């Protein structure tokens, strides 16, 4: 009920998981250092296969919002503009 | 586009960020098209598995879109996909210890900037 899986959105499930984990980090409901649920504990929480959560947790690792602390997932601690620049550009070019 | 083989950043992420740079820096732009998965996988010395992933990373982020069998810089605005990307921008901003006063102060600074 914290992470809403939107089954008819066209955002892939793993990406809605990741997006919402970022929102929760943004909202501060997940402070830094906060260990995350297991891949298995979160999949079952959501009704989802571990693979989709795996993909979600890895997306968050490459993007730099969580980190692995000997095989457990933890919110990191530090430091999207190019994203803005491309949509203004896409905006004004209309 | 150059692949730093020794960096800890993943290859697909390297490719993606560099292309995003081109889209952002105007050097790549709405309606433009990108090399085939294989053309790029052959320009670079990289197998097509991680090139495919790079492209599908740009698709999910919202940057490009398959049009015929072609990966194409997104041109379409006013839709809901437009609005999602914004939310991601402010959401990722807030999640990097930025004020809300801060972020939108800096949003205006980039809109004005490129109306060049």
């Amino acid at each position: 009920s914290i992470i809403k899986i939107d089954l008819e959105s066209k955002t892939p499930i793993y990406k809605q998981i990741a997006d919402q984990i970022i929102e929760l980090i943004a909202k501060g409901e997940l402070k830094p250092g906060d260990k995350l649920p297991s891949i298995r504990e979160l999949a079952s929480m959501l009704g989802v296969n571990m693979l989709t959560v795996n993909k979600a947790y890895n997306y968050l690792v490459d993007e730099g919002f969580i980190v692995v602390q000997k095989r457990r997932y933890v919110v990191k601690s530090e430091v999207w503009r190019n994203m803005l620049r491309v949509i203004i550009y896409r905006a004004l070019a209309s």
